């Protein structure tokens, strides 16, 4: 678990939003696994806007976080999971690392801030949904 908080925005992996999350929807997309919800309280993150390689992602089943160097986000075949199908996910970043299910929403971080967030895992692989290019995060 875990989200992105910039502004009065909440950023969620889309499998993981709430009913509160869809009741109060700003923008979703399957294909990225993300979902952005307005919220009451003003958030505590920044977001990177770069395009960095390298940076820093907290993984729960661990306990830890990794420095990890990790590819531009792209088009990618995901395997099936417990979450979703064997599908094409896109704006998808991987890095050699642990991920579970559960460690979905971890953040990965850069010098600049907020990277994206752990969206699949399995075969020795963690992949990050990229945030970096949702450029309307940052205002209003
Ligand atoms: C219905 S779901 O959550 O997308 N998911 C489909 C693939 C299976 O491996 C686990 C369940
Ligand atoms: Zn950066």
């Amino acid at each position: 678990s875990g989200a992105i908080y910039v502004g009065n925005y909440r950023v969620v992996n889309r499998h993981l939003a709430t009913h509160n999350d869809w009741a109060n929807l700003v923008w979703e997309d399957s294909s990225r696994d993300l979902l952005v919800s307005s919220t009451t309280a003003q958030g505590c993150d920044t977001i990177a806007r770069c395009d960095c390689q390298t940076g820093v992602y907290y993984c729960s089943s661990r306990r830890k976080h990794y420095p990890v160097s990790f590819s531009k986000p792209s088009l990618i075949f995901v395997e099936a999971s417990e979450y979703y199908p064997a599908r094409y996910q896109s704006h998808l970043m991987l890095a050699v690392g642990h991920s579970e299910p559960g460690d979905c929403g971890g953040i990965l971080r850069c010098q600049h801030g907020v990277v994206g967030i752990v969206s699949t895992g399995g075969n020795g692989l963690v992949g990050f949904a990229d945030v970096r290019d949702l450029l309307w995060l940052d205002e209003e």
